[PDB]
């Protein structure tokens, strides 16, 4: 029970972030619509983006040979999914099973103390990145006796960026997301430049015995996953969800020959949609401080990389002079400590006070704690029902031609770390689809974004 000047403020705030089901209908009209003046665009030019006819890229993931079911092998990969970079190895054992070995690190806290934070600098030159893979990957090449043999080993890259790919042995870096600027600075960039070339060339730096064979985005790499493990009777996987640090989304477009598709699975790049976003104060601000203004602004309403800021910024709104020092720094609540309060089952909160004083050095009282919550909820939520909107909108489009049974694979700290988006989304998610919600399964996909780069590195070994 709550002074009523802050009450008028909680009310105020969550109106601001509230998604009605009517509106969300209009997302789901206009993102489809959206999709096919992406398909139409890109039978005109298929190789090049002209963003005022379409927010949505809508890639070619040269991808035409689903797993099997039956792909073997062991094959080695590289999962740069972000602001974090894993190396992993997998083996496929010719049925839909995979054991996995692996190992994160972080491009950020490299070691340094130049260029500010990170990689992502404008400073950091693109050798640095690939040289940094490759440094990595000769590591745990060496951990398993597979290094130093003098025979080259083939390798998946699942590069989790926009990218044009005229084959899936070619690349090219279109725009920096996330946060990254690398190479922006310097007169080696990578925008622009041959991602499956740099990272060859980093091997070749470092005499290691490797040569990437695919390059893939992470969403495609999630649904190749998925098909593999796919049961037999069990629906094929047609969407390919992340929804963690980034949010974009594959899925299999049956018209893709029509349009002037290699592959059959196309990356929509749906972070950077752009058409009636439900837009607060505070969403204009987060973009106006971007490294990619005007860019993926969906992506900076709804993905984890941005969920505690606009937290905070709201908190700061609602509790006003109440708030300390630490509450005003910028990034100091990030999303992960958002999912310990909307998931907090201890009975004094005793959890949720944790994260508010290790974030902002403040004992919260009663009341506080309860303002943390709501405005935790309304921001959390506006994300989950946008992002099953963005599903239903993507199911809608395939249903178009081809209704039936089918699956969809989520991947992403923001759904499988996080018991109560998940909930709310799939909640979101069986509204839309009214009665046909039954059609849709969605199915956890953990690491598909790793596991799929080597068993797209099997795929092509079976031709
Ligand atoms: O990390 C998941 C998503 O985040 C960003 O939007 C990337 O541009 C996109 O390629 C990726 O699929």
């Amino acid at each position: 029970p709550i002074n009523e000047e802050l009450s008028w403020r909680i009310n105020k705030f969550v109106n601001q972030l509230r998604i009605s089901y009517s509106t969300l209908e209009e997302f789901v009209d206009n993102f489809v619509y959206e999709l096919k003046k992406g398909l139409e665009a890109h039978r005109k030019h298929p190789n090049l983006w002209i963003p005022h006819e379409c927010s949505f890229k809508m890639l070619d993931s040269c991808i035409a040979n689903i797993p099997t079911g039956q792909e073997k092998g062991t094959y080695y990969a590289i999962d740069f999914g972000g602001t974090n970079f894993r190396a992993v190895r997998a083996s496929l054992d010719g049925k839909g099973k995979i054991k996995r070995d692996q190992e994160t690190y972080s491009l950020k806290f490299t070691g340094s103390y130049s260029h500010e934070k990170g990689l992502l600098d404008k400073h950091a030159t693109a050798s640095q990145l690939f040289d940094h893979f490759a440094e990595r990957i000769k590591y745990i090449m060496g951990e398993f006796n597979d290094l130093d043999n003098k025979e080259v080993k083939s390798v998946g890259f699942t590069f989790s960026f926009p990218c044009t790919s005229p084959s899936i042995n070619c690349s090219i870096l279109i725009d920096w997301t996330k946060g990254f600027e690398t190479g922006r600075a310097t007169n080696d960039p990578v925008e622009g430049r041959d991602v499956c070339k740099l990272m060859n060339d980093a091997f070749v730096r470092a005499a290691i015995p490797a040569k990437v064979c695919c390059v893939l985005n992470d969403a495609v790499g999630t649904l190749m996953s998925c098909a593999y493990q796919k049961g037999r009777g069990t629906p094929p996987c047609y969407i390919g969800i992340i929804l963690g640090t980034g949010s974009n989304g594959c899925y299999y477009e049956p018209e893709w020959k029509k349009y002037k598709y290699a592959g059959k699975i196309i990356n929509i790049e749906f972070g950077n949609f752009d058409k009636d976003l439900p837009t607060s104060p505070i969403d204009l601000v987060m973009d106006w401080y971007s490294a990619n203004r005007s860019r993926q602004l969906f992506e900076k309403m709804i993905s984890g990389a941005y969920l505690g800021e606009i937290v905070r910024r709201f908190m700061v709104n609602v509790l006003q002079s109440a708030c300390s020092k630490k509450m005003w720094i910028s990034d100091s609540f990030n999303s992960e400590s958002g999912s310990v309060v909307l998931n907090d089952t201890s009975k004094n909160f005793e959890d949720s006070r944790k994260v508010a004083k290790a974030a902002w050095d403040m004992d919260f009282t009663d009341e506080q704690i309860y303002v943390l919550r709501k405005i935790c909820e309304a921001v959390y939520n506006r994300s989950a029902a946008l992002a099953a909107g963005t599903i239903a909108a993507i199911a809608k489009r395939i249903k178009i031609i081809e209704h039936s049974k089918f699956t969809c694979g989520v991947d992403g700290s923001l759904f499988v770390k996080n018991a109560w988006y998940c909930k709310r989304l799939q909640e979101h998610l069986k509204v839309i689809l009214a009665d046909k919600a039954e059609n849709l399964i969605i199915i956890p996909a953990d690491d598909g974004s790793g596991k799929g780069a080597a068993i797209t590195a099997a795929v092509i070994a079976l031709n």
